[PDB]
């Protein structure tokens, strides 16, 4: 048993990833976002202020026949970008791409930040991370997948996110067939509840790869390759162009740079982001300065493989064996 959802880039410069998940009897399609980078399943509802909710879909509960109301579970959620959300807790069938896991916890929201208010395309996220994440008090709820994993085929789910076109969430199995190359795995450390993995060392432009390690996690919530002082220098050095661009807060460089790829060892493997994905986007409309997908961790405090570097591959994320995928597209 299996599902399969396609999603699909919210911009024209792939912020974020959305994908349809129907909630209750009879369903309720939201748009949510898939996050490796958090482990809580949080809705806009009937319950959200509809001043923040108003031109979002949102949950129903009460129109649910298999919704429950959680007693005493509440919820608070702060994010890496400062935006923010809490309220309370429901169970509920969940269905993503056809599977459905029949008790959920819904966690939804009696508040929300501006940040989620004004994403209008957007009614809430899964978290994917590890169930020690979870924000739920007094008793955390497993996530969508941790829940779903015991009834699949194979405890597993695989992101295929594409530059400007759909893509897929897959649970269950792995669809190599997006991909060009085998998959190459390599451990997770769940210590601090994240997909955290140590890439073997690095390449600028298809040298060899160094033995220059990266830790880092597989966050398909964030939208840049978040990498250290040192790493963004190596890329950017025979980028003509580049420089720091103190309003955008990143690197931007001349739209016509032909830019070096960017490869990294998963392994003894290599996994390589052609020089085409590690040009975001430009700064406007008609501008000939693009933002480099690429940029700095020093604000975070930890490397971040966002979807800039999922989009090179199709990775697997292995709750059975607690490994990454990777395989080359």
């Amino acid at each position: 048993q299996t599902g399969s959802a396609p999603n699909h880039p919210s911009d024209s410069a792939d912020s974020e990833y959305i994908t349809s998940v129907s909630i209750g009897t009879p369903a309720q399609v939201l748009p949510l976002d898939f996050d490796t980078g958090s482990s809580d399943l949080w809705v806009f509802s009937s319950e959200t202020p509809k001043s923040s909710a108003t031109g979002h879909a949102i949950y129903t509960p009460s129109k649910s026949s298999t919704s429950k109301k959680v007693s005493g579970a509440s919820w608070s959620i702060s994010y890496g970008d400062g935006s923010s959300s809490s309220g309370d807790v429901y169970t509920d069938k969940v269905t993503i791409g056809g599977f459905s896991v029949n008790t959920q916890g819904v966690e939804s929201a009696t508040r929300v930040s501006t940040e989620f208010v004004q994403d209008t395309v957007i009614s809430g996220l899964v978290g994917l991370a590890f169930d020690s994440g979870n924000q739920v008090r007094p008793h955390p709820q497993k996530t969508w997948f941790s829940n779903a994993a015991s009834s699949l085929a194979e405890p597993l789910f695989t992101a295929d996110l594409r530059h400007g076109q759909n893509g897929s969430y897959n649970f269950g199995y792995i669809d190599t067939s997006v991909a060009k190359g085998p998959v190459a795995y390599t451990p997770v450390d769940n210590s601090q509840g994240f997909w955290e993995f140590t890439a073997s060392g690095y390449s600028v432009g298809g040298g060899k790869l160094n033995r220059n390690s990266i830790d880092g996690i597989a966050d398909t919530g964030t939208t840049l390759l978040l990498l250290d002082d040192n790493v963004v220098d190596a890329y950017y050095a025979n980028v003509q162009s580049a420089q720091y661009d103190n309003q955008q807060e990143g690197v931007v460089f001349d739209c016509d740079e032909d830019l070096p790829s960017f490869s990294f060892g998963v392994g003894s493997s290599t996994i390589t982001i052609p020089g085409d994905l590690l040009n975001l986007t430009p700064l406007e409309e008609g501008s000939s300065t693009c933002f480099g997908g690429l940029q700095s961790s020093s604000g975070i405090g930890i490397n971040i493989f966002g979807d800039v570097a999922l989009k090179a591959a199709l990775v697997v994320f292995d709750l059975g064996n607690e490994r990454l995928g990777w395989a080359q597209k």
